[PDB]
């Protein structure tokens, strides 16, 4: 009856949990570019001026 | 000179910030739906079984 | 009648406003990774003098 | 020869990975949005008995 529900409930859960996991990583991966992003504008400032 | 980069590069810490905070009401919805999954799930266990 | 009448209308109200919040979400990362590209080739050039 | 060469480059692989695991994340999101479809129509299948 609920079977089909119930199912795909707990599927849910568990690519929820999963794409968690992906947007966590996905936020660090972007903070280490952020600091090379940082690092060159560091350069160009102590050139421009 | 250098100045085409660093304009660019202050964009980019507004858009981050910006997509940051998207982020975070993205995540803060998406915590209300399961709320609502699981009450859908609550009735679903209880007549199933 | 239901409750799950009123369930599923919750739901599917919460599941329009995350998709359109995540299609203006990607948006706006596909525009952040455009000025990303700018300041590379921009780095790329200066140093080519 | 200088060091905006060697930032550029690795600002480079950062955004090759980071577009690899975002379109990565985005398939994910999208097949976890599937199954809320498929839970919100299985609810409602059941109230019209």
């Amino acid at each position: 009856e609920f079977s089909q529900l119930l199912a795909l409930a707990s599927l849910l859960g568990q690519q929820q949990a999963e794409i968690q996991r992906c947007r966590e990583d996905l936020q660090k991966k972007e903070s280490l570019m952020m600091e090379t992003i940082a690092k060159i504008k560091a350069l160009a400032l102590e050139h421009h001026h």
